[PDB]
């Protein structure tokens, strides 16, 4: 593709081509539309695209939910692009699109991003949904009510995160240069007095945003924008930053069961176009080194002794249960990203006793995909109120 800005014909364009020129390894469509009728489109690319497969993790790149935070809009369609074309000639890369099912949404904000003609690094027309909204602060959260109207985008994306079993996302912003992990809001429980507020997973998502960071020679300086705050190695906590109401990193965390962190991949919201093959270089890497992460810990499925995968029940590491706990899917897999180190998980499958099952996690894989182990059940055998639960917990 080429460097400029892609509104929404030739994006859309663009996507539709690459639907056509590679459909043995991509599949476009759209979870909904704005509240002004555009696409929300998503490309997905995997050795099999179109259908979930069983071990093949599902992975997601959410971007320019913020209308005016252009350079994530651009930086996914660049993404998009070198995977199809890389597919095949560069082994890694290919042996990554191999094993995973990699899905990209360039623009979930996309009449935020048309609105405004005027480009600007600080303040626009565009941000917000078309009803002045900002879809970050717009999903349910699990620390205090967030009533509110919940909009088409916001509503298109929570039923698109219940058709796939997604492990591991990241919704790109522009506006500093940072990777802000979880939780975005907080309680006492949590530590709110510390300014922090932190997850079952804290090492995991801490691991996540430095991976990408470190692979910014931008993000990872730390001291780089100007009329905005800095981080150190470029990775913060979100509510160290600023408690955020109602963000979807939160709920894909919560209700989606996948883990999600925020790349804030701009200090000027919306750059002029002859930076983005800068842009486009300072995160190729990053992007790469990132997804190349949905292969941490295990996975697998859990059958009954009849061999019968026992969809729903909960399977999670002794110690990091989760405030609405991670169920298996439909095919009864289950998948936990985790970090190399000995663990214990307990399959509590309903009305019964949690059964232990321990799990090695190793300490460098050779291959693209995370540690398998299927679970037996010794016998024979909806996912939470979308309620601030941690709030009174
Ligand atoms: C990665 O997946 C690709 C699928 O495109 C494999 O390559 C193709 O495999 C088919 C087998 O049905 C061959 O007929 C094609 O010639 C292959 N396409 C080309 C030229 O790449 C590839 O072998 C897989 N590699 C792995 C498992 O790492
Ligand atoms: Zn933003």
């Amino acid at each position: 593709l080429d460097f400029n800005y892609h509104r929404q014909e030739g994006m859309e364009a663009f996507l539709k081509t690459v639907a056509q020129n590679y459909s043995s390894v991509t599949h476009l469509h759209s979870i909904g539309k704005s509240v002004k009728g555009r696409n929300l489109w998503v490309l997905v690319v995997g050795r099999f695209p179109k259908e979930h497969r069983i071990g093949i993790p599902e992975f997601k790149y959410v971007a320019n939910m913020h209308g005016d935070e252009t350079v994530g809009r651009e930086l996914l369609l660049h993404l998009i692009d070198y995977l199809v074309t890389s597919d095949g000639k560069d082994p890694e890369i290919t042996n990554l699109i191999n094993s995973t099912r990699i899905h990209i949404m360039p623009s979930m904000n996309p009449d935020g991003f048309e609105a405004v003609k005027k480009p600007d690094c600080y303040y626009s027309i565009g941000r917000e949904n078309y009803n002045q909204y900002d879809l970050n602060r717009n999903f349910p959260d699990a620390f205090e009510y967030n009533n509110v109207s919940r909009q088409p985008e916001t509503v298109a994306v929570m039923k698109w995160l219940k058709t796939e079993t997604f492990v591991l996302s990241a919704n790109l912003h522009g506006g500093a240069l940072v990777a802000s992990y979880p939780f975005d809001n907080g309680v006492q429980a949590t530590g709110a007095l510390y300014s922090r507020s932190l997850t079952p997973d804290d090492d995991v998502f801490q691991y996540l945003a430095h991976t990408y960071a470190s692979r910014n020679p931008n993000m990872k300086k730390g001291d780089e924008c100007k009329n905005k705050m800095n981080f150190p190695n470029g990775v913060t906590n979100g509510y160290s930053w600023y408690p955020l109401q109602g963000g979807m990193q939160d709920y894909n965390y919560i209700w989606a069961q996948c883990f999600e962190i925020t790349l804030e991949l701009s200090c000027c919201k919306y750059p002029r176009e002859e930076k983005l093959p800068s842009f486009w270089n300072n995160n190729k890497a990053s992007l790469i080194e990132y997804i190349k992460q949905v292969h941490l810990g295990v996975k697998g499925q859990v059958f009954d002794q009849n061999g019968n995968p026992l969809p729903n029940v909960i399977v999670e590491v002794q110690d990091r249960k989760h405030i609405c706990p991670y169920r298996t899917n439909k095919y009864g897999e289950y998948y936990l990203l985790l970090l190399p180190g000995s663990y214990i998980i307990n399959v509590t499958v309903p009305g019964h006793d949690p059964h232990i099952t321990k799990v090695i996690i190793p300490e460098k894989s050779q291959n693209f995909s995370a540690l398998k182990k299927d679970i037996l059940l010794p016998f024979q055998g909806p996912s939470c109120p979308m309620i601030p639960l941690y709030r009174n917990l």
